[PDB]
């Protein structure tokens, strides 16, 4: 029953070192990897997350440009900025920090980012490439980070029974697609699923990205399961937990991500890696 | 208990009559819906399929342009034809009959079709739109036809435990995505799945697209299951069957598609519908 923590904090640190070296090379070729981040309005969490992303860029040799736009910006004004960034050869990645204001249509904004700078992998053509099984185009950061974490621990996915809880565009759908591409059998469950346990009790691998504290319990899993917790939930006490009942589920798991320090750091690492990927594409 | 045949042949015929009427009105306003079909080489099955598509177009007032190219044409020649068709305002849909010869890159050819005439829904941006749960593209004809057939019987998909056997780009992947969009829990099984029957025995709905005679047997399903058979397999005897053991599975099914006369006719009907949809878009 020897449980192993999937230490995304440690892996993300290793990746940042790797990127710092890549960036030294790129800079010697006259390429300064650069991520533009657009933050709209004054959402407090968003401020903090963007600051973290900028700090992570600086640590690994990526130039960051943060654009602080008014909460009342019109949709066309936001599109105009993205158009500018799309044509700026010095910018390799463009990220729009979510959530946008209620009066902005996310899907239209995201499709307006040039697909060659779409480091979140949200553009419809990048979604399409991934679903076609092509995994050289930009892949979304959170599920890509999960795949990299699993690969680092030498976890073989072929033939595995995998369950993804949550069917979001940001995580659940691309996560299922990456696992299917890797040869796993995949089930995608969500709030309308009649009985989650029917699926989870048979699973070799469970990815939980459902936004609900203690959604995954020990009686819902079999011994030896690999558990990946994408959840970030703040309790009334201020304690951060995932979507998994970690204390009990960890007892039954062969490998499990802690929260904090699991998926979270890996998502940032992949943002960085995707930006460096775009920058490297500029080499002759 | 009562079993009902999901009669795709009858539904398809009604759709064709509906499109013939729509095309009479379109033609009176100067638009003649037109599909270009490109067939490379002389694969006998392919020639049969193309003749079927051309016949169906004629039945519902769609003009067909069939380009029958030599198997030895270059990738460049094919691209050049598709470029011409992309720019021909009198052509509303472009379909390339698969498979292509080995020396032609399928992915490149499909992405070269302008997405607004991509009636097969294979272009990466159309795959992306579907996966994002958007309605701004073309959807692939086989899974779309399955959804239309289910809807014709008012089959409620929310919360259903669905299993899709086969993870192809033509059927399985978009099928799973359409079912997930409709609120079903979806499992995608394939050649690397350890125990297919574990999944099928619990399913409310099974879509089979595996190309294997008698893959789905009665001991693999529960009473009341809905079974959709995308297979078209020709026996030694000459009789056409699906991937389902229809004689036995039908006894346990609440709804089941016969073969022939189930999915097959609907796939063609959706091609015609997608073509007319494109033509209707071109109105001033
Ligand atoms: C894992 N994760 C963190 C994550 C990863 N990449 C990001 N990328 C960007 N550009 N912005 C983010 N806030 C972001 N966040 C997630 C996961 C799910 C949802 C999500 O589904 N939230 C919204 C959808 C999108 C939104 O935030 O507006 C919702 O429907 O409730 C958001 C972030
Ligand atoms: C699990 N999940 C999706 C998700 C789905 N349904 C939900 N439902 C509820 N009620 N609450 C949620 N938080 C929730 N979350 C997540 C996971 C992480 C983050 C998150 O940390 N997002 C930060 C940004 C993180 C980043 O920038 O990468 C944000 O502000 O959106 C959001 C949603
Ligand atoms: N173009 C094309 N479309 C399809 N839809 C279902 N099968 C096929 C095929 O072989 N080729
Ligand atoms: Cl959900
Ligand atoms: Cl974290
Ligand atoms: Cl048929
Ligand atoms: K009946």
């Amino acid at each position: 029953n020897a449980m192993t923590l999937l230490d995304g904090k440690a892996l993300s640190a290793k990746i940042k070192e790797e990127l710092k070296e890549k960036n030294q090379f790129l800079k010697s070729k006259g390429i300064e990897s650069c991520l533009a981040v657009i933050l709209v309005g004054d959402n407090p969490a968003s401020q903090t997350y963007v600051k973290s992303k900028a700090k992570a860029c600086e640590e690994c040799g990526i130039k960051s440009l943060v654009y602080h736009l008014n909460e009342n910006i019109t949709q066309n004004e936001l599109l105009a900025l993205i158009n500018t960034l799309n044509h700026d050869d010095s910018v390799h990645g463009i990220l729009v920090q979510l959530p946008l204001p209620d009066h902005i249509c996310k899907d239209l904004i995201l499709e307006s980012i040039i697909s060659s700078k779409d480091v979140d992998g949200f553009h419809p053509i990048n979604v399409g490439y991934l679903n076609l099984g092509l995994e050289s185009g930009f892949l979304p950061c959170t599920p890509l980070g999960v795949m990299k974490l699993l690969k680092a621990y030498e976890i073989d996915l072929e033939g595995k029974d995998a369950v993804i809880i949550g069917a979001s565009n940001i995580v659940g759908r691309p996560m299922a697609t990456m696992l299917l591409n890797a040869g796993a059998t995949v089930s995608v469950c969500h709030i309308k699923t009649k009985d989650l346990s029917l699926y989870t009790r048979q699973a070799d691998l469970i990815i939980v990205a459902a936004g609900c504290v203690n959604l995954l319990r020990s009686d819902m899993v079999k011994e030896g399961v690999i558990v990946v917790d994408v959840g970030i939930n703040r309790l009334e006490s201020g304690k951060i937990v995932g979507d998994v009942d970690f204390e009990e589920v960890s007892k039954k798991s062969s490998y499990i991500t802690p929260v904090p320090g699991g998926v979270g750091p890996m998502t940032i690492a992949m943002l960085l890696e995707n930006t460096v990927k775009s920058a490297k594409n500029r080499l002759n």
